[PDB]
DNA sequence: ATTATGACGCT
DNA sequence: AGCGTCATG
């Protein structure tokens, strides 16, 4: 019934605000974004508060429209070093936080503001630890049980509710009417709270969390009650769950997929998916896709949280968008320069903290007039931690994309560059 | 003129 | 080895 694990997603609030809101005070508890690049149309902003969300103030905005729905908004702005957008302070703020989860149990980076984490063994060694007691509303102070309350004067508070459902989920725990894999849920909760009190403790960071048996719910859970709140989704809640959650709701249906899934079949939300055999889903949607459509409309999802706190890849980039698209060699290898340059610092900072080395250097660009990411991907041996050996090689495999007869001229004009340092080596 | 940056499946 | 999808600060 797939309730055979515990795992939890944590996901930290609205993060680069909070991260510049600790360290400048005279922005915590203000409408506040922080955005990159002032210079056109303010910058554009890449998090927003909650404080500000309120006034429907959005990533992907221009920081002067922000402005003009929230007169009062404070801007932070990104770090910027050799010509692009420095990411450094929120990639150690991220550290922080992930070392911190690392003492609780299994963690899976996700991304620089969230991880899944895998609680099934610290939930059964809290249990026996624990064994014969009762589990006191007092353990669980931020903590919504999706569903609940139901049935024939607080409820009017948002808090009310909260602690309502939460009694009517313990109070059926007790008596022995809800399940083990809903006891080891609640256990999995319990350890939550105590893993986000200490990240607030240790950090000052707010985060949301989502438990439920798997990855896929326990997103979809996280993102249920913010900011601050941790919502635990049994495998009992998802028929209802499910029964009106839009298709790209979610992970990994947020696309194409998604929309071929509502196209196909003629349905809205994730719960119709039931109606189908699992030959038919693997029919429209493929082996893979059918499999996993026909187990999670269920509740029911098998990824497992890998065991990895550090990324696989270190990478950088910048865009050259419109006149700002480079047309001379000289202007290519300098760009690819910066990024070298930024990318030799990173990975060895990587290399002493985590033992390991790069061996293999990606190189991606876009051409002018082409809407995908990358125009094109090549490689190249990354054999010694070198900012001008890394744009040399970089620049060597890509000089054949120019069409330009001329030697300085650069056609057609890029509009974007990117290194990426993959294929990591124990060091 | 969403920017910068990830993990991953398919081939 | 190179490309497409999905995600998000
Ligand atoms: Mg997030």
């Amino acid at each position: 019934t797939g309730q055979d694990r515990v795992v939890a997603l944590v996901d930290m609030d609205c993060f680069f605000v909070q991260v510049e809101q600790r360290q400048n005070p005279h922005l915590r508890n203000k409408p506040c974004a922080v955005v990159q690049y002032k210079s056109w149309k303010g910058g554009g902003i890449i998090a927003v508060s909650y404080e500000a969300r309120a006034f429907g103030v959005t990533r992907s905005m221009w920081a002067d429209d922000a402005k003009k729905l929230c007169p009062d908004l404070l801007l932070a702005q990104v770090r910027e070093s050799r010509g692009k957008a420095n990411l450094t302070k929120y990639r150690e703020a991220s550290v922080e936080v992930m070392e911190i989860m690392s003492r609780f149990a299994v963690i899976e980076r996700a991304s620089i503001d969230e991880a899944y984490v895998d609680l099934t063994s610290a939930v059964q060694e809290r249990l026996q630890k624990l064994q014969g007691q009762p589990i006191s509303a007092d353990l669980l102070p931020s903590t919504y049980i999706e569903g609940l309350p139901q049935g024939p004067e607080e409820t009017v508070q948002k808090e009310g509710m909260r602690k309502q459902g939460l009694f009517q989920w313990l109070d059926s725990l007790q008596i022995d009417n809800l399940t083990s894999p809903d006891l080891q849920l609640t256990v999995g909760a319990v350890i939550v709270e105590e893993m986000r009190a200490a990240i607030e403790r240790e950090t000052g960071f707010q985060c949301s969390a989502g438990i439920s048996h798997n990855k896929v719910l326990a997103k979809l859970a996280c993102g249920l009650n913010k900011p601050n709140r941790q919502t635990l989704v049994s495998h009992g809640s998802v028929p209802q769950l499910f029964s009106q959650m839009p298709i790209r709701k979610i992970r990994s249906l947020g696309g194409k997929l998604g929309a071929s899934v509502i196209e196909i079949l003629g349905i809205e939300y994730m719960g119709e998916l039931t109606q189908f055999t699992e030959s038919q889903l693997q029919s429209h949607f493929g082996e893979k896709n059918g499999s996993w459509l026909y187990a999670m409309c269920r509740g029911i999802e098998h990824d497992p949280v890998k065991p990895r706190q550090l990324p696989k890849t270190i990478g950088c980039s910048k865009n050259f968008p419109g006149k700002t698209a480079l047309a001379t060699r000289e202007q290519v290898q300098w760009w690819l320069l910066q990024l070298a340059q930024e990318l030799e610092e990173r990975l060895t900072k990587d290399r002493n903290d985590n033992d390991r080395v790069a061996t293999q250097l990606v190189v991606s660009i876009r051409v002018q007039g082409d809407k995908r990411l990358s125009s094109l991907r090549r490689c190249c041996a990354l054999t010694r931690y070198d900012a001008h050996k890394m744009s040399h090689d970089a620049f060597t495999v890509i000089k054949n994309c120019n069409t330009s007869g001329i030697q300085t001229e650069w056609s057609p004009p890029l509009t974007m560059l990117f290194l990426c340092a993959t294929k990591f080596s124990a060091s």
